[PDB]
């Protein structure tokens, strides 16, 4: 155990700890479900949409409203909790943008820590 916190503003929630977040994710009943999409002829085995990430929060009663959540699922891709996954979000967490959190249904994550297994879906060809 270590703390001490410094600064004179704090944009985060200090009620609250990403690390301690990414954590009830992580539970199988009080986490994020996970689904097997298919995109770009690849198969993302255990990953998430985004929408699904940002209610999460707020069914946990972690945020006031989605957008709230929006803070909270952005920092959690800064720090590495939250994988992207796909050409999608992919394009935003390298652009410029305050947030790489795209909280949109389109949008893919996974965790670092969760099995995570991209297969490439080959395609029908001639002769």
């Amino acid at each position: 155990g270590s703390s001490g916190s410094s600064g004179r503003s704090i944009r985060l929630p200090e009620t609250i700890d990403l690390g301690a977040l990414y954590l009830s994710m992580k539970d199988t009943e009080k986490g994020i479900k996970e689904l097997n999409l298919e995109k770009d002829k690849k198969i993302f085995n255990h990953c998430f949409t985004g929408n699904c990430v940002i209610d999460w929060l707020v069914s946990n009663q972690s945020v006031r409203n989605r957008q709230e959540g929006l803070m909270i699922a952005s920092s959690l891709l800064n720090e590495g909790y939250l994988q992207p996954a796909g050409d999608m979000s992919k394009s935003a967490v390298d652009g410029t943008a305050e947030n790489p959190f795209l909280d949109n249904p389109d949008a893919f994550y996974y965790f670092p820590d969760s099995g995570f297994f991209c297969e490439e879906n080959s395609g029908p060809s001639s002769g």
